[PDB]
């Protein structure tokens, strides 16, 4: 079971993706919590040259607000796809820029769980 | 001569980058105008795997607000560097996702000018 | 016009892409000439995180061979599409890593022409 | 430990990085094995827009030779760094384009070991 704040991240990212026109280019929303309690959101920008995932848009949005360290992040796909784990590129960026962060993923029983980013890039 | 709305983008991006701690990871801010007159901002996220430029963070921010078409964009560097012309990657993404967009760049005299994205990427 | 080496690069890139199975992931080939008298090829690797274009594969292939300075490059699309201009990300990488390079693109008449890389990223 | 064929990948990538000038742009070599036993190499191309890691250059090099499925890959760093585990971006591209592939990494004792790509991305991103 997630913390109350972590649950609100899922709610916020879900509301964000549900709110925008269905799009092939803008198909995932993300929300992150800063250590001060603020929440930052974002949607991906698909492009073959590596347009940012929603998580990276969130990182730049948090940075624009001088948010500092982020503690948890989640991504939610459109059309009711629900929680999506961060992709490998986002794992690398998250580890490198916010090594203390957790990402919300679905556990082996399909239940949301916040996992330390290092555990998502094991040896 | 920049329009009032375009000038506001420079003000906003400048305020954004000047408001955050000096960082090697977060070093450029961008601001874009949507067709309905809203303004969206963002800061870059440097990473060797292709962390997004500030422009791309702006595009995802606008998309999160269902902004639709963006009509003009600018990027401002930290440490009082002023207007930075979008890199080739950004030019391609901008052309592909907002073909009607203009980017604010410095003209030959160092003064702001808004140019069609196609002019930056023939 | 068009020099012998420029026409040869087109032939090499064309032969490369036409020699592989039709694929949505591997759909463009590139060839580049080095100042030390070698030609390097590559095919793109499509991925949403920014899998490299054919030109970037060529740059890494030249680098693996200690090729130094690339003087001309071209990309050819699969299914007989012919010359493709380098995308914006490739233009940036080429400018930064091989500023002396020319890229073969189509002119206003649709005929091959070698242009300085800076011409493809005007101010 | 490693199979004879897997070992040759380390040899080939090590040779490659030790055969180029020391560079901040070109700093890692990689080599992969196809099902037919062919080896394909590559070196990274550093760029802030996401210049490819050595592994991705290997993928495009294999693709140019109609190699088909790759079974194992390794990356070897310059400055005599030895084996480098594929970064998160490379893990995703490798999993997506060659889901059966193994990556050679260092074990707890610093010795080479071949691990399935899926093991390097637990709780995987899959739409
Ligand atoms: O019947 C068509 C395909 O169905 C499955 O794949 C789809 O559904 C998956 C589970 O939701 C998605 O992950 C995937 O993206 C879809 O393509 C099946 O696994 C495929 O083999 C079928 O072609
Ligand atoms: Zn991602
Ligand atoms: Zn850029
Ligand atoms: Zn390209
Ligand atoms: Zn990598």
């Amino acid at each position: 079971p997630l913390s109350q704040e972590e649950s609100t991240l899922i709610e916020r990212a879900t509301a964000t993706i549900n709110s925008i026109p269905i799009s092939e280019d803008y198909s995932v929303a993300s929300a992150a919590l800063s250590s001060d309690g603020r929440i930052f959101t974002g949607v991906n920008v698909y492009h073959f040259t590596g347009g940012p995932c929603a998580e990276l848009v969130v990182l730049g949005t948090a940075a624009a607000a001088a948010a500092g360290n982020l503690t948890c992040i989640v991504a939610i796909g459109n059309e009711n796809r629900g929680i999506l784990s961060p992709c490998g590129r986002c794992r690398q960026v998250l580890l490198d820029l916010h090594p203390g962060i957790k990402a919300i993923v679905k556990d082996s029983d399909g239940q949301p769980t916040a996992v330390g980013i290092r555990e998502l890039l094991p040896s």
